[PDB]
């Protein structure tokens, strides 16, 4: 889906099958998700946003269907304001930003 | 200018003359910037982020010149690590995300 950015770039995706409501933000370099149980294998991890840093649990390669493209990558599971899919998932994804 | 996501996009934005350096950010719906003088119209706001609120001072209408093209549009400055062009510029610019 080529994004106009008129309207936010919020899409549903499913991570490992659950379904999740995320933000497309190329300003972001990891992705970040409140709420999905992932697992036991995982990695306390610091990600540091505009406003602070937040402790989250970086789970490595996770399945993720979004934009109907299947991909593996890194989530981290955080008290977060928004749900967001940062550079690592888009660059999965092979989406870019044109003007 | 297409801009694939393996490095952060950050360019060079010349607000009232003064150049920053900018990450174009999708997610955001507000672009806020640090070390810039806008002068004295402004409105007192909060944002929030990924890891706490921001207070900043919101200016709005601009002249902003990035990516070879010169925008009006609003800006906050506010003290943050991180100078980010969020929604607002971009869909002035004309961006869009892309597959
Ligand atoms: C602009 C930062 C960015 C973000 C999101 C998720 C994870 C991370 N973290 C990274 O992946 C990059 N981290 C990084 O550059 O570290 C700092 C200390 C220099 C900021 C950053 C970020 C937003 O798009 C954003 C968009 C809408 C609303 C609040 C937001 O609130 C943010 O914070």
């Amino acid at each position: 889906p080529q994004f106009s950015l008129w309207k936010r770039p919020v899409v549903t995706a499913y991570i490992e099958g659950q379904p999740v409501e995320v933000l497309l933000d190329t300003g972001a370099d990891d992705s970040i998700v409140a709420g999905i149980e992932l697992g036991n294998n995982y990695s306390p991890k610091i990600v540091g946003g505009i406003g602070g840093f937040i402790n989250t649990l970086e789970y490595k390669n996770v399945e993720i269907e979004v934009l109907n493209k299947k991909v593996r990558a890194t989530i981290m599971t955080g008290d977060t304001p928004i749900n967001i899919f940062g550079r690592n998932i888009l660059t999965a994804l092979g989406m870019s930003l044109n003007l």
